[PDB]
């Protein structure tokens, strides 16, 4: 506890897109705002299960 550390399969960002590429929407339109936290790696798509897989795997 105390220290926030997400799964090693993901990375941490201070400014990231609130709308990452996904199987639901490959390119969602939203205002560019810097949100901090843990995000998926570049080249992966977020699926409706709550995990990110490779773009060509979806």
């Amino acid at each position: 506890g105390s220290m926030i550390r997400c799964p090693k399969d993901k990375i941490y960002k201070f400014c990231g897109s609130p709308c990452p590429p996904s199987c639901k929407d490959l390119t969602p339109n939203c205002i560019a705002v810097c949100k901090k936290g843990c995000f998926c790696r570049d080249g992966t798509v977020d699926n409706n299960h709550g995990k990110c897989v490779k773009k060509e795997n979806c």
